[PDB]
Parts: structure tokens; C-alpha cells; sequence
């Protein structure tokens, strides 16, 4: 299993490589969009970048659930 410690700083990491901001800013419970103000592709680009990366399954349509920083942070973590 993967300690949360490792996923956040994950997370994050790519959310800054992607946007460009300070990974603090960014809320959990904020979304990409919604807070971020970014748009579609800020989203698209993490979801690859977690199946990529991650090495997880996120599908078209998880990745049409997953439009949120919860929602990525929640399904990441969940599937250690």
C-alpha cells in the first residue's frame, strides 16, 4: 500500500506541473475548474497524468467523474 504522505505529494506535484500555481493554493475540496478556474484540459491532463503516473485505471468515464481535485484525491487514494 501507498502511504497518503505519497499521494498528496504526488497529487499535487503534477497539478503544479500541469497549471503552474503553488500546490497550497490549490483546495481539496476545490475542483479544477470550479476554484481553479482552469479548464477541460486542465482536467483531461491529470487524468491521464494519474493513469500514467499512478498507473491506474481511469477510463472515460471515470475520467468524467473525476473532474475534481476530492474526486482525483479520493480515487487515487482509494485505489492503493
Amino acid at each position: 500500500g501507498i502511504p497518503l504522505s505519497n499521494i498528496e505529494e504526488r497529487v499535487k506535484k503534477i497539478i503544479v506541473e500541469q497549471l503552474g500555481v503553488d500546490e497550497a493554493e490549490v483546495k481539496n475540496e476545490a475542483s479544477f475548474v470550479d476554484d481553479l478556474g482552469a479548464d477541460s484540459l486542465d482536467t483531461v491532463e491529470l487524468v491521464m497524468a494519474l493513469e500514467e503516473e499512478f498507473d491506474t485505471e481511469i477510463p472515460d468515464e471515470e475520467a468524467e467523474k473525476i473532474t475534481t481535485v476530492q474526486a482525483a484525491i479520493d480515487y487515487v487514494n482509494s485505489h492503493q
